[PDB]
């Protein structure tokens, strides 16, 4: 029945699109029939591939009310999409009903990321950290959230085009997005610490010096990354210098190279030893019950969610990256790497196959080197 | 015969030592009998483990005159060590003959690193890059050179103690080593580019502010790392700014934290795109015929050897690291991480076993993600 439908579409691989393909589609032609033909196969494929991995979760995580709800959302969206498998692209009502279904699914899935995060909280609350499964949880959540980002991208594009090119800005003003992230992080910082660091912004357009720095990008993806990084930099700065009462600025250097757009953000917030860096990207370590609604107390800036690992997934989604390197006792740099060329910006998508299944059913240990 | 001896000792795992163990040994007791008992087993074990992996090299690399010579050196040293397997620690002549043999082996192996590098040159000259084997060559050379570093360490300690604690300085003055590396790199830089960048050095002893920064370390290991990094930073700076004729300084920030000693080196040498960073640590990409003897022309600063990957192996040998991160179009940071505590500084050693053998006989590809 439903397992048969999931198995049929999970056999296929997701088909990654480049940023240029996204852009070229909705610019001139903007054919709703073309989007239909692509999505009536691609959305089921992407839903079914990730649904096979939901089923491999540790039972105590799978059985949580929040994961069960997310899975039921995916099952329902998949079934609604499969009703168009045999309908005709020339059937105008079918096209109309499909665009309507895309919008319905988009709203149904609006809360997937925090609901999944709620399931990890429920799991951690009632069973604790399990070192065997916890490697599988980290593997799953990277892939589930990257998958969700890609599905969200497809739904948003179709919804905006048929309900700036979709959510893509062909001329994203990088420094304006950065200032926007700074000001919103600073507002939260003032509310919590009653003070905040200044911003020092430097830019270099090596490609065309003195010219504004723009790229083809999804602005909300860039906003999410820099906003989350600013909150982490500010938290570290405010807590490390609380005794002094003088707070060093946060420095940002933006560079457009022949190939890389890089955003480097630097703080003097006291740093982190190298041994402790990676837990900042670990979902289980970052999982804590969420701030309560019934209080006027300010919300903490960082350490209370998945802002950082999800930021890195945004960077990696279009073949970029997000790296942290810290000098313990001094401060920390974060570097966002983005492809400067739209033709290099290709979706990075997980695929369910024997290799993926093997990851859930194997111990991963470096037995060819001596134990440290 | 000889294959039987190698197989017997390659069954064992190398036994890593901490920096504290190295230091505690040669400080007070300094028992030559104790060193004998340890080394008459540990040296054969470490030689035989790496010799099994020499035999797995691509035939066209194994058969080069330089690799054949290195292998014959290892075979001869192994056989000379095995003559003590049944001799008594109380036999004073046996102790004396063993210390004599350690010194002989140390000198015989003085040229292992450049001779192995000569074999890669010979291999690359006559057969080209082979994409299937080239992954195995990278895997082997990391392990062979890390193994050599560890064997060199044991030979040096025994030779210095029984021929400052050996080559270990319990009070290594980090900034003095750094200035030494700077001045020697600057000398080579002036010879090639007829100019050179200045040094700007900053230090922070977060552990004990204003106090000199010292750690237990092998000074020549630290020298090698910073000297190689300076040469790379200077090369990039001199070539990127050759048009301007004004050369920005190289900035170094040294920090001693509760856990990490970090050395950050920064240049404004124009940077490297992220896609091209890793080839800087790739032996096959870095392999070029060496500068000829018969010339007065200055030797190029970087790009002509294995200084950089071997520097990172030095850092990782005692559980540190060496990382590069660049902003394409602007410049590059290198960060050395060293354990601030001698008890955390444990040898990182390769071990020959089924896992190691499997690496040479498998294709390594990320089939659980879509091809970029
Ligand atoms: C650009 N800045 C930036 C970006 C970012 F994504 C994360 C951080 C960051 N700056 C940070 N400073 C400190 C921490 C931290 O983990 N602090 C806890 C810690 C410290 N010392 C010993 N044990 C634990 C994290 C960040
Ligand atoms: C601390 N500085 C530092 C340390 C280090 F270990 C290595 C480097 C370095 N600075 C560098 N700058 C440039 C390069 C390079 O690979 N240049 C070639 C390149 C550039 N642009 C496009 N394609 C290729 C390498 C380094
Ligand atoms: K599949
Ligand atoms: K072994």
């Amino acid at each position: 029945g439903v397992p048969g439908q999931v198995d049929f579409y999970a056999r296929f691989s997701p088909s990654p699109l480049s940023m240029k393909q996204f852009l070229d589609f909705g610019s001139v032609n903007a054919c709703e029939k073309t989007s239909f033909m692509f999505l009536r196969q691609e959305l089921p494929v992407r839903l079914a591939n990730i649904m096979k991995e939901i089923s491999l979760l540790p039972d105590n995580l799978l059985r949580t009310p929040s994961v069960q709800l997310v899975q039921s959302w995916y099952i329902q969206s998949l079934q609604e999409l499969l009703d168009f498998k045999d309908k005709s692209a020339e059937d105008a009502k079918a096209i109309y009903d499909f665009t309507d279904t895309v919008i319905r699914i988009r709203n149904r899935h609006n809360d997937v990321i925090p609901t999944m995060a709620q399931g990890v909280i429920e799991y951690k609350e009632s069973f604790g950290v399990d070192p065997v499964t916890s490697q599988n949880v980290q593997y799953f959540l990277d892939r589930f959230y990257m998958s969700r980002i890609s599905i969200r991208m497809l739904l948003n594009q179709h919804s905006l085009l048929f309900g700036h090119i979709g959510s893509i800005n062909p001329n994203c003003n990088v420094l304006e997005v950065i200032k926007d992230g700074y000001e919103n992080a600073r507002r939260l910082c003032d509310l919590y610490y009653i003070n905040s660091p200044e911003l020092e912004l430097e830019e270099l357009n090596a490609k065309s010096p003195g010219q504004p720095i723009q790229v083809v990008y999804v602005p909300s993806h860039l906003y999410h990354m820099v906003f989350e990084l600013f909150k982490n930099a500010m938290r570290a700065t405010m807590e490390h210098h609380a005794n002094r009462g003088v707070y060093p600025p946060i420095q940002v250097h933006v560079t457009l190279g022949n190939e890389d757009l890089t955003v480097k953000m630097s703080d003097r917030g006291g740093g982190v030893p190298l041994r402790k860096i990676d837990r900042l990207f670990n979902y289980m370590y970052s999982t804590a019950p969420r701030p309560r609604v019934e209080t006027s107390r300010a919300v903490p800036l960082a350490g209370f969610g998945y802002g950082l690992p999800i930021s890195r997934l945004y960077a990696q989604y279009f073949q970029g990256d997000l790296k942290l390197y810290s000098l313990e006792g001094y401060g920390t740099d974060a570097v966002i790497y983005i492809k400067a060329l739209s033709t290099d910006s290709i979706e990075r998508l997980p695929v369910y196959n024997k290799a993926a299944w093997k990851h859930y059913n194997t111990n991963h240990e470096a037995d060819d080197w001596c134990v440290p």
